[PDB]
Protein backbone atom coordinates (compact mmCIF):
# COMPACT_ATOMS: atom_id res chain seq x y z
CA UNK A 1 0.00 0.00 0.00
CA UNK A 2 1.16 3.18 -0.70
CA UNK A 3 -0.27 6.97 -0.65
CA UNK A 4 -0.91 7.44 -4.58
CA UNK A 5 -4.40 8.74 -4.85
CA UNK A 6 -7.16 8.74 -7.37
CA UNK A 7 -5.04 6.79 -10.06
CA UNK A 8 -6.26 4.56 -12.79
CA UNK A 9 -5.20 0.96 -12.76
CA UNK A 10 -3.89 0.27 -16.62
CA UNK A 11 -2.37 -3.00 -16.05
CA UNK A 12 -0.87 -5.18 -13.40
CA UNK A 13 1.88 -2.13 -12.32
CA UNK A 14 1.26 0.74 -14.72
CA UNK A 15 -1.06 3.69 -13.30
CA UNK A 16 -2.52 6.79 -14.51
CA UNK A 17 -3.86 10.28 -13.68
CA UNK A 18 -4.47 13.89 -14.91
CA UNK A 19 -2.09 15.61 -12.76
CA UNK A 20 0.74 18.20 -12.36
CA UNK A 21 3.39 16.08 -11.39
CA UNK A 22 4.81 19.27 -9.42
CA UNK A 23 1.91 19.23 -7.37
CA UNK A 24 1.54 15.47 -7.24
CA UNK A 25 5.11 15.25 -5.83
CA UNK A 26 4.84 17.93 -3.19
CA UNK A 27 1.87 16.36 -2.39
CA UNK A 28 3.11 12.60 -2.27
CA UNK A 29 6.43 13.27 -1.53
CA UNK A 30 7.33 10.05 -3.03
CA UNK A 31 10.86 7.80 -3.17
CA UNK A 32 11.72 8.70 -6.13
CA UNK A 33 9.71 11.56 -9.17
CA UNK A 34 11.30 11.28 -12.78
CA UNK A 35 12.61 14.10 -14.58
CA UNK A 36 12.26 14.45 -18.48
CA UNK A 37 15.73 15.55 -18.67
CA UNK A 38 18.06 16.36 -21.35
CA UNK A 39 21.76 15.22 -21.53
CA UNK A 40 22.87 18.69 -20.51
CA UNK A 41 20.45 18.45 -17.39
CA UNK A 42 19.45 21.99 -18.28
CA UNK A 43 15.93 22.39 -17.09
CA UNK A 44 14.47 25.24 -19.12
CA UNK A 45 11.37 24.04 -20.09
CA UNK A 46 8.40 21.05 -20.18
CA UNK A 47 8.47 19.07 -16.89
CA UNK A 48 11.61 19.85 -15.82
CA UNK A 49 11.48 23.31 -15.77
CA UNK A 50 8.85 22.93 -13.94
CA UNK A 51 10.20 20.84 -11.52
CA UNK A 52 13.00 22.80 -11.45
CA UNK A 53 11.41 26.32 -10.50
CA UNK A 54 9.81 24.13 -7.82
CA UNK A 55 12.75 23.60 -5.98
CA UNK A 56 14.01 27.38 -6.04
CA UNK A 57 16.15 26.24 -8.72
CA UNK A 58 18.09 24.01 -6.37
CA UNK A 59 18.10 21.11 -9.15
CA UNK A 60 19.92 23.09 -11.49
CA UNK A 61 23.06 23.81 -9.21
CA UNK A 62 23.26 20.18 -8.33
CA UNK A 63 22.80 19.46 -11.89
CA UNK A 64 25.37 21.82 -13.04
CA UNK A 65 27.79 20.21 -10.74
CA UNK A 66 27.17 16.85 -11.57
CA UNK A 67 27.67 18.08 -15.54
CA UNK A 68 30.90 20.05 -14.56
CA UNK A 69 32.32 16.03 -13.07
CA UNK A 70 30.79 13.54 -15.50
CA UNK A 71 29.97 15.28 -18.86
CA UNK A 72 26.29 14.67 -20.50
CA UNK A 73 24.38 12.00 -20.38
CA UNK A 74 23.52 9.53 -22.82
CA UNK A 75 19.73 10.08 -25.03
CA UNK A 76 18.20 6.45 -22.94
CA UNK A 77 20.41 7.31 -20.06
CA UNK A 78 19.27 8.72 -16.32
CA UNK A 79 21.08 9.47 -13.17
CA UNK A 80 19.68 9.83 -9.62
CA UNK A 81 20.22 12.85 -8.02
CA UNK A 82 18.27 14.70 -4.76
CA UNK A 83 14.14 14.74 -4.74
CA UNK A 84 14.84 17.94 -3.20
CA UNK A 85 11.85 19.90 -1.76
CA UNK A 86 9.81 17.20 -3.95
CA UNK A 87 11.03 13.54 -3.60
CA UNK A 88 13.58 11.89 -1.74
CA UNK A 89 15.66 11.42 -5.19
CA UNK A 90 15.21 12.39 -8.76
CA UNK A 91 15.49 10.40 -11.49
CA UNK A 92 16.81 12.29 -14.55
CA UNK A 93 15.86 10.52 -17.95
CA UNK A 94 16.67 11.02 -21.15
CA UNK A 95 14.16 10.28 -23.60
CA UNK A 96 14.85 10.94 -27.65
CA UNK A 97 13.47 14.48 -28.41
CA UNK A 98 11.98 13.95 -31.92
CA UNK A 99 12.46 17.80 -32.25
CA UNK A 100 15.91 17.52 -31.96
CA UNK A 101 16.07 14.10 -34.46
CA UNK A 102 16.90 11.70 -32.05
CA UNK A 103 16.12 7.80 -32.58
CA UNK A 104 12.27 7.17 -31.22
CA UNK A 105 13.81 3.56 -31.13
CA UNK A 106 15.56 5.32 -27.85
CA UNK A 107 12.73 5.40 -25.68
CA UNK A 108 12.23 1.49 -24.90
CA UNK A 109 15.79 2.18 -23.18
CA UNK A 110 14.54 5.31 -21.60
CA UNK A 111 11.99 3.33 -19.73
CA UNK A 112 14.32 0.70 -18.84
CA UNK A 113 15.94 3.07 -15.90
CA UNK A 114 12.42 2.83 -14.18
CA UNK A 115 13.11 -0.70 -13.33
CA UNK A 116 15.97 0.32 -11.02
CA UNK A 117 13.25 1.50 -8.85
CA UNK A 118 10.34 -0.46 -7.26
CA UNK A 119 8.03 3.11 -7.58
CA UNK A 120 8.21 6.16 -9.09
CA UNK A 121 6.02 8.83 -10.04
CA UNK A 122 6.40 10.03 -13.64
CA UNK A 123 5.57 11.91 -16.99
CA UNK A 124 4.88 10.48 -20.08
CA UNK A 125 8.58 10.13 -21.73
CA UNK A 126 9.47 12.04 -24.52
CA UNK A 127 5.84 13.61 -24.95
CA UNK A 128 5.04 17.36 -24.90
CA UNK A 129 7.53 19.66 -25.98
CA UNK A 130 10.19 16.27 -26.39
CA UNK A 131 7.98 15.58 -29.57
CA UNK A 132 6.69 12.13 -29.44
CA UNK A 133 3.50 10.42 -29.75
CA UNK A 134 2.06 10.17 -26.15
CA UNK A 135 0.01 6.80 -27.27
CA UNK A 136 2.76 5.31 -28.28
CA UNK A 137 4.85 6.52 -24.63
CA UNK A 138 2.21 5.28 -22.82
CA UNK A 139 2.06 1.81 -24.70
CA UNK A 140 6.44 1.40 -24.61
CA UNK A 141 6.06 2.45 -20.52
CA UNK A 142 3.53 -0.31 -19.89
CA UNK A 143 5.56 -2.76 -22.44
CA UNK A 144 8.74 -2.06 -20.86
CA UNK A 145 8.66 -0.99 -16.90
CA UNK A 146 7.90 -4.09 -14.27
CA UNK A 147 7.94 -1.65 -11.41
CA UNK A 148 4.80 0.43 -10.21
CA UNK A 149 5.30 3.21 -12.12
CA UNK A 150 2.82 6.39 -11.26
CA UNK A 151 2.40 8.39 -14.40
CA UNK A 152 1.29 12.08 -14.05
CA UNK A 153 -0.29 13.82 -17.50
CA UNK A 154 -1.01 17.51 -17.05
CA UNK A 155 -2.96 17.44 -20.12
CA UNK A 156 -6.64 16.65 -19.42
CA UNK A 157 -7.70 16.42 -22.75
CA UNK A 158 -4.99 14.50 -23.46
CA UNK A 159 -5.37 12.18 -20.82
CA UNK A 160 -9.13 11.44 -21.82
CA UNK A 161 -7.42 10.49 -25.25
CA UNK A 162 -4.84 8.33 -23.42
CA UNK A 163 -7.31 6.33 -21.51
CA UNK A 164 -10.28 6.40 -24.21
CA UNK A 165 -7.61 4.78 -26.37
CA UNK A 166 -5.72 2.19 -24.14
CA UNK A 167 -5.86 -1.16 -25.41
C1 LIG B 1 -0.21 18.50 -24.13
N1 LIG B 1 0.92 18.25 -23.23
C2 LIG B 1 1.85 17.21 -23.32
C3 LIG B 1 2.73 17.37 -22.25
C4 LIG B 1 3.91 16.53 -21.89
C5 LIG B 1 4.02 16.09 -20.40
C6 LIG B 1 5.19 15.06 -20.30
O1 LIG B 1 4.83 13.98 -21.10
N2 LIG B 1 4.34 17.22 -19.51
C7 LIG B 1 4.05 17.24 -18.16
N3 LIG B 1 3.51 16.10 -17.63
C8 LIG B 1 3.21 16.10 -16.29
N4 LIG B 1 3.37 17.09 -15.40
C9 LIG B 1 3.92 18.21 -15.97
N5 LIG B 1 4.20 19.38 -15.29
C10 LIG B 1 4.75 20.30 -16.20
C11 LIG B 1 4.81 19.70 -17.44
C12 LIG B 1 4.28 18.38 -17.33
C13 LIG B 1 2.26 18.54 -21.56
N6 LIG B 1 1.16 19.05 -22.17
CL1 LIG C 1 6.37 19.09 -21.99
Amino acid sequence: VNSFSGYLKLTDNVYIKNADIVEEAKKVKPTVVVNAANVYLKHGGGVAGALNKATNNAMQVESDDYIATNGPLKVGGSCVLSGHNLAKHCLHVVGPNVNKGEDIQLLKSAYENFNQHEVLLAPLLSAGIFGADPIHSLRVCVDTVRTNVYLAVFDKNLYDKLVSSFL
